[PDB]
């Protein structure tokens, strides 16, 4: 899932 790659990036960046 190519989008999940960025998904966890976003998560770890923004949320914590």
């Amino acid at each position: 899932r190519r989008w999940r790659r960025w998904w966890r990036r976003w998560w770890r960046r923004w949320r914590r």
